[PDB]
């Protein structure tokens, strides 16, 4: 083939991922084979084709797409570590706040770009945020969820995490607005600051109830229309809202204000990526070099 395996990077949502070298250019890449349940779906065709052109410095670059033997191989730029591993590596000391702020600022730039082209991620999580040794962070697998769907289990039966999923998806609404990615990024922001996942649910109802226990059980006052969501139940227990001061210490008041806006229940109220970039939390943002 055009690409020689270097080693297995891991299992992805849709198939195995290898670090590979392009024979002709000598470039090293992450090669994702997409295994689906007849030919590639025309939905997958339309979506993947848009992704080759959706280029930004905070989006992992899709270098090429090979479609052969009725299967897709997506060839991505290679980055050496993900945020999940970097957070685990930093658990004793935590990621320094100026670096958290830089990462959040760059991720919001990537989101602002994709959202302005009407593309969303829908499955943001620390595993698909990739970092280099210079200070950049990039969104991986952008757009793959609309192209292929989000499965309950991966092809190797691993459970797809619910910890970053927005409440409107958990309540069964099948319209995903760009707000779903702001929610996930807010959860990741809180996790970087506190060194603990914010809502580590292990089932859809456990995920919802963890959200409710922190933010209050939603009602029509805070989220007009919530009681019309397909999976809303009037019998959900009523929990009161906790103050964010207890949820993300030692984050400052600007950071807590930004977080609360990214975690509004109503997707119509939730801050957009563009507005979030103008928030005073980023007034003193810098681009540090990480240790790793
Ligand atoms: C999943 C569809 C959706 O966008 N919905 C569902 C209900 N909803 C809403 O306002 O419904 C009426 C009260 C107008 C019937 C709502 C509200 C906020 C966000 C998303 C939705």
């Amino acid at each position: 083939e055009n690409f020689q395996k270097v080693e297995k990077i891991g299992e992805g949502t849709y198939g195995v991922v290898y670090k590979a070298r392009n024979k002709l250019t000598g470039e090293v890449v992450a090669l994702k084979k997409i295994r689906l349940d007849e030919g590639v779906p025309s939905t997958a065709i339309r979506e993947i084709s848009l992704l080759k052109e959706l280029n930004h410095p905070n989006i992992v670059k899709l270098l090429d797409v090979i479609h052969t033997e009725n299967k897709l191989y997506l060839v991505f730029e290679f980055l050496h570590q993900d945020l999940k591993k970097f957070m685990d590596a930093s658990a004793l000391t935590g990621i320094p706040l100026p670096l958290i702020k830089s990462y959040l600022f760059q991720l919001l730039q990537g989101l602002a770009f994709c959202h302005s082209h009407r593309v969303l991620h829908r499955d943001l999580k620390p595993q698909n945020l990739l970092i280099n040794t210079e200070g950049a962070i990039k969104l991986a697998d952008f757009g793959l969820a609309r192209a292929f769907g989000v499965p309950v289990r991966t092809y190797t039966h691993e459970v797809v995490t619910l910890w970053y999923r927005a409440p409107e998806i958990l309540l069964g609404c099948k319209y995903y607005s760009t707000a779903v990615d702001i929610w996930s990024l807010g959860c990741i922001f809180a996790e970087m600051v506190t060194r603990r996942a914010l809502f580590p649910g292990d089932s859809e109802i456990d995920q919802l109830f963890r959200i409710f226990r922190t933010l209050g059980t939603p009602d029509e006052v805070v989220w007009p229309g919530v009681t019309s969501m397909p999976d809303y139940k009037p019998s959900f227990p009523k929990w009161a809202r906790q103050d964010f001061s207890k949820v993300v210490p030692p984050l400052d008041e600007d950071g807590r204000s930004l977080l609360s806006q990214m975690l509004h229940y109503d997707p119509n109220k939730r801050i957009s990526a563009k507005a979030a970039l103008a928030h005073p939390f980023f007034q003193d943002v810098t681009k540090p070099v990480p240790h790793l």
